DNA sequence: CCGTTTCGCTCAAGTTAGTATATTAAAGCTGAACGAGAAACGTAAAATGATATAAATATCAATATATTAAATTAGATTTTGCATAAAAAACAGACTACATAATACTGTAAAACACAACATATGCAGTCACTATGCCGAC
């Protein structure tokens, strides 16, 4: 997709967290519940900004999957995105 | 001179900062296959350079005089560019006459199938054998 080096690393850092927080079961078997169970698990730890990037990266991963004949719908576009206000003074 | 500890670096996982596009519409680029006329080449044949010497023929000045090709006219005429207009033939604008399809209407056989009482092979209904290791039992 022609990225600017660093940006690519950011994605990999978000993908490595998904495979460790979500089973390696079929995509169609992945319900919306098990996606919010892991998501909210990082929202209570104060990592609100992290949950926003993880869901945005994971959601886009399925859009490409649907395009290549794998799944019919994205069960990630149903969950809410955690808002995060800047705490930096 | 060498060892030990601090510091410059990069990998790994959180915390923020920034900018915003998809289709129409019509080209523009470039690798690869497609299709004739004119001149430089080349072997072969025809014209010419090679070559020389006494005898034959041309080289040329300076001026008188008869001769003639041919540009320079100058008047004569076919040739050439351009229509004008009517005789003669082509061809729509009419029309009845004639043979021909779409249609108007009568005349008649027969295709296509329901309906109904039988007739019966054949698939389905019900039970045992064919064919060969399981399971269970010993090794």
């Amino acid at each position: 997709r022609g990225i600017k080096q660093k940006t690519l690393i950011n994605y990999m850092s978000k993908i490595k967290a998904i495979r460790r927080g979500l089973p390696d079961a079929p995509l169609e078997d992945i319900t919306t519940k098990e996606i919010a169970a892991m998501l909210n698990g990082y929202i209570d730890e104060g990592k609100a900004a992290s949950a926003k990037l993880i869901r945005s990266t994971l959601s886009d991963a399925f859009r490409e999957a649907i395009a290549e004949g794998h799944i019919t719908t994205n069960h990630v576009a149903a969950t809410r995105a955690a808002k995060s206000e800047v705490r930096r003074s």
